[PDB]
């Protein structure tokens, strides 16, 4: 019997041939405020090692891991969730070719239903009378509706971490699919989003007027003390020292995002090319740090995006580079110690996604900046509504405006830059992970 | 000094090495409906022949061809009009990569302004006091505002033959560009679109309180007599005989569209493949006629689409074909004689674009059908609002729904198909080209 339950595809522990491997994060932090004698976290076995753990009865106290059939899991999680819903909500489809709702899609939708149902049955079995249930993200959007039918006594929350598709865009789904998805989520007493634009979009898709479901905005932020302590370890100090050597005495424009289609890395690079073309005074005087670390390697479009990032970076280096200067410093590692050092050094942060739910990098950088950092932020970034007073606004498709914002950011008077950096840090730490989580739990008392 | 003026990129005369030749067709028929002594049609020179005619001072009466500098023409017409605005209004952008509004875009936009201004200045010099000016299509969307400034007395109409972008999609343009485009259009006393959805989208983008612009819906139809006469020439009878032998004793699903990105040929082929998989009784009993004739060869995306259409048709032939049956008959030529024959033969017509202004094919087939034709029509087709009661409706992304409509179409009992065809033919001809255009001229009374 649990009185507080969480459901997410990914739980706190992963097992490998068995050894246990812990990932932290927002949910670990949030549940650490809840009595561990009263909570249960339901999650999925992510691969063979996790399924073996479940097979042997090996598992963490307060965690229930579900063995969902590998082909049903692939079709639900990689198929519908991470391809079809991810693309829908981020507006990423190449309209002449995708989406395609065919017989195979329908088969994969049936698995998505069955994947969600395994979670709903687990929660239904474990939850005390009137328990609070917090369902996390688009993977489990049918759970609230399924679980409402099994257990009308439960208090059910669901939080979407992505954007929500605009109503016109959402109507690409066949009507029966769209409608099943909306009913799935409308089973909740409370639906949460990071921003009111995402919340409004969901509300418009539902037709307005959904009186049993409270729609709310809980924008996730950062724990200042925790991030600062990590950023000031000697390993970061060391790596920062090496990074200053690599950059030289030059200014920095920093990003660290993986090559995900919504991140808008290419147009960012194009804006950098135009900056160096139009404002030649920056040649030998600035370096753009960017990542070409792959987001995904199992879709053709994602592999082509990563390759285009690599190639465009190399074109810019060949055009403007000298023996002493590399204009784009490309990282292909995923090393958080290096990112923290990049955050500490940054003169300019380039956070220009087409659309996103909440990129925390916009919040993380100002919190750890050693001497101030100007933020170039797109209107589609989830952090936009909270940070727009002290960031330089850019419209994500507008490369010329993005190039000009880089110039304004690079020339921002140092005391203005500090005042902005301090106000950005304040807004960024308003709702750390633990209070973000507790507000959702509190919302289920409403 | 003329009292009725028409403006379009393409005029009614083409010069070939010199001989004036008049290609005609439905829309040129319409725009010519007010050729008189007191009228003028301003258009651009399109080949070296046209350019020679202008340089020499050779022209047909009532026609003024403009020699626009070749680089301004390329950037304005191929670039901004046929690439930027075409993609915008049909929603064809691949969001992770395009659109990109950079320095080169800005330079092409300046050419688009100058190209529109060449037309505006010609019209200004040639129009009598309070003359009616009918400007045609998205190429010339700035002319009304430009001309309005030069000549406040003129009565100006503008007709858009494409869709209009939804307000959210239209806001991808930089705000100064979007606002200039809208002010360009709003110079007019009347703005015309083929459908209410398109007019409504423009009205929503324009917002505001524009008291001197009325927005009207004039859907272009077909002249039955001109079309039937062309469809029953001996050359069509002869090509139709051959086509029956190519097909054999089998049903036909017909389309003739070039490989343009909005046409949705790939999803149509996937629906055909699904039809033959789910209703396999149709093997050896139907042939799908489709075209792989190129729409364009100067954009990478258009070359890729043509290659995909070719490849997919070949996969379907390899998958289901036998010595005596080839399921997809691919045409790689552009012969209107063959197309009229296929119109007359068609059991099913497949008109499933993602979005279009008015494709007349949906109207032409029922007009000339020898024995009845079942029309499968997408909700995004321009003809949808007029033809939906007797067409089988499909949603353009729903390949299963499109495959099921193909089955319903092929199994339709002949007398139901006949009644539907007659009603379609009636709807198709309610507003033929000459009246369509005369109503616009009458619209400029007041």
């Amino acid at each position: 019997g649990a009185s507080v339950l969480v459901a997410s595809n990914r739980g706190p522990v992963s097992y490998v041939r068995l050894d246990a491997r812990r990932g932290g994060g927002g949910l670990v932090s949030g549940l650490s405020a809840v009595s561990s004698q009263d909570s249960l976290w339901v999650c999925a076995a992510l691969g063979e090692g996790d399924r073996e753990a479940v097979r042997r009865g090996i598992g963490e106290p307060g965690v229930r891991m579900l063995d969902i059939a590998p082909d049903v899991y692939a079709d639900a999680y990689n198929g519908i969730a991470n391809s079809v819903l991810w693309f829908l909500h981020h507006h990423l489809y190449d309209i002449p070719r995708e989406p395609v709702f065919d017989a195979a899609f329908r088969h994969r939708w049936e698995a998505y239903r069955a994947y969600n149902r395994a979670f709903a049955e687990a929660l239904a079995a474990a939850a005390d009378e009137g328990a609070a249930v917090l369902v996390q993200d688009y993977h489990l959007a049918l759970v609230p509706g399924q679980l409402r039918e099994l257990r009308p006594d439960l208090r059910i929350g669901h939080f979407t971490h992505t954007p929500w598709a605009s109503p016109e865009y959402f109507r690409m789904l066949p009507a029966d699919i769209g409608d099943e998805l909306l009913r799935g989520m409308l089973g909740a007493d409370e639906l949460g989003f990071h921003t009111s634009a995402w919340a409004s979009a969901f509300l418009s898709c539902a037709g307005g007027e959904q009186p049993r479901t409270r729609v709310r905005v809980h924008p996730l932020g950062v724990d200042a003390e925790e991030l600062r302590a990590l950023a000031h370890r000697p390993q970061v100090d060391e790596r920062l020292a090496r990074l200053r050597e690599e950059v030289g005495d030059r200014k920095t424009i920093v990003r660290v995002d993986r090559t995900e289609l919504s991140k808008n890395i290419l147009r960012g690079l194009l804006a950098y090319r135009e900056l160096l073309t139009v404002h030649p005074e920056w040649r030998d005087r600035v370096v753009h740090l960017a990542s070409a670390y792959p987001s995904r390697q199992d879709l053709a479009a994602y592999r082509a995006y990563t390759a285009s990032v690599t190639e465009l970076a190399a074109e810019i280096n060949a055009e403007f580079g000298t023996a002493d200067w590399q204009p784009v410093l490309v990282s292909v590692e995923d090393d958080f110690t290096r990112s923290l050092a990049a955050y500490r050094l940054a003169d300019v942060a380039l956070v220009n996604p087409v659309r996103d739910g909440m990129n925390l990098v916009a919040k993380e950088i100002p919190v750890v900046s050693d001497a101030g950092c100007a933020l170039v932020l797109s209107t589609g970034a989830g952090a936009y509504e909270e940070l727009k007073e002290d960031a330089l606004t850019v419209h994500p498709y507008d490369v010329s405006e993005t190039a000009e914002a880089l110039h304004t950011a690079l020339t921002m008077p140092p005391p203005e830059r500090a005042d902005r950096t301090k106000r950005l840090a304040s807004a960024a730490t308003a709702l750390p992970p633990q209070r973000w989580f507790l507000n959702q739990l509190e919302g289920l008392s409403d």
